[PDB]
């Protein structure tokens, strides 16, 4: 079962469904994504919407941001996730940018700040280069410089009126780092049958482990790798057989399934071999969100943003997420156990970064080639 945090389940379930749309349109390429991040910035966007645009977002997310206690619970979740100290291992930021001289509904801006403790950001898009710089500089200054540019800002021009962005960086310190000395080159088998020699880490430990089956009965392994805070973990999932494609797993993912993986795990002594990886993804959220039914928000004269402004037309010109994640021997900072059963992750695999106290799915991705 999920831990008791209802808003974490809501955010994660919606974010995982968005990820599935991204992965389906990216069949055999690397993707990293943040379910929590997309849910957080669309929860904020809910407050700007009205009419059928609002109904589409609320239906797809499964809640209304204005409902009693919902925004405070999201603010409490944010604090629980981001409050604890970390070794510059994680950074996130959300931003909604709106044309500076649009007449805003009276009371909107204070109401947004009351619910979210952050502001919608007014920008003059007629000064195209300055607007592009402001958006990129916001992301650079709120990710500690780890993400400094969105390529999607190349679409910002003098006609832009409403932009949303979410950017996250993650590079966590394992509870038990992999020994530097055990890293080594090993063949990785790609989905097309070709191979590539890549650096892989290795360590022997007692790992939380479970074996599940897909609805077609293919076995797959799931391992938990805890981070040092004892609160975050990375789950690694891959089919046992090389001939089973990773889509067999991504097509059935859900927040509920991930909680079931964790509930069924026991700790087994194993030699784990895992590729290092450093992935960055920037995704235009329009098509994934349209596929979940949020079509009006992207269409001029159909989008309804009347809680934010009565000016027409007004629609989302740009909705971007950019995530950068590093998996290495010990995260952001600098002994081998010397024969047990081995689990060798030498084919495409899924990863999930999960906050265990709440169930929050912070990151998710598919490594098709490290
Ligand atoms: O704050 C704003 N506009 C505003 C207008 C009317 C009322 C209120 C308000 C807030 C609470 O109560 C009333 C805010 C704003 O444009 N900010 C920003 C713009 C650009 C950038 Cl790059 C950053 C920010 C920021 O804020 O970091």
């Amino acid at each position: 079962h999920h831990p008791p945090s209802y808003v974490a389940h809501l955010a994660s379930d919606f974010g995982v469904r968005v990820f599935q749309q991204v992965a389906q349109a990216s069949k055999d390429r690397n993707v990293v994504f943040s379910p929590y991040g997309v849910a957080s910035v669309l929860a904020m966007l809910q407050l700007t919407t009205g009419g059928e645009t609002q109904q589409q977002i609320q239906a797809a997310m499964g809640f209304k941001i204005d409902d009693k206690g919902m925004a405070p619970a999201l603010r409490h979740l944010y604090k629980e996730l981001m409050g604890p100290w970390n070794k510059d291992e994680i950074s996130t930021t959300d931003a909604i940018f709106v044309q500076r001289d649009l007449k805003l509904v009276q009371g909107f801006m204070p109401h947004f700040f009351r619910l979210f403790r952050s502001t919608v950001k007014q920008v003059d898009f007629s000064e195209v280069e300055r607007a592009r710089f402001i958006i990129n500089d916001w992301v650079k200054t709120h990710t500690k410089g780890m993400i400094s540019h969105l390529l999607g800002t190349g679409a910002v021009d003098q006609l832009t009126r409403l932009v949303l962005v979410n950017a996250l960086y993650f590079n966590g310190q394992w509870k038990t780092p992999f020994p530097d000395s055990s890293t080594h080159r090993r063949l990785f088998h790609k989905s097309d049958g070709s191979t590539v020699s890549v650096p892989m880490m290795a360590q022997t430990n007692k790992f939380n482990y479970t074996e599940f089956t897909t609805p077609d009965g293919h076995y797959y392994d799931i391992l938990e790798l805890p981070y040092h805070g004892d609160t975050l973990s990375m789950f690694i999932a891959a089919p046992y057989e090389k001939e089973v494609p990773l889509s067999a797993l991504t097509n059935i993912l859900s927040a509920q399934l991930i909680s079931h993986w964790k509930g069924n795990m026991t700790r087994l002594p194993r030699l784990l071999v895992l590729p290092k990886f450093s992935l960055e993804t920037e995704v235009d959220l329009r098509k994934p969100l349209e596929n979940l039914g949020m079509t009006d928000m992207f269409r001029p004269f159909q989008a309804d943003f009347t809680s934010l402004s009565d000016q027409e037309p007004l629609h989302v010109a740009l909705a971007l997420q950019k995530v950068k994640i590093e998996v290495n021997e010990s995260g952001t900072v600098a002994t081998a156990v010397i024969a047990p059963e081995e689990i060798i992750i030498d084919r495409p695999f899924l990863f999930v970064v999960r906050h265990n106290p709440t169930g929050t799915v912070l990151f998710m991705g598919q490594v098709m080639e490290p």
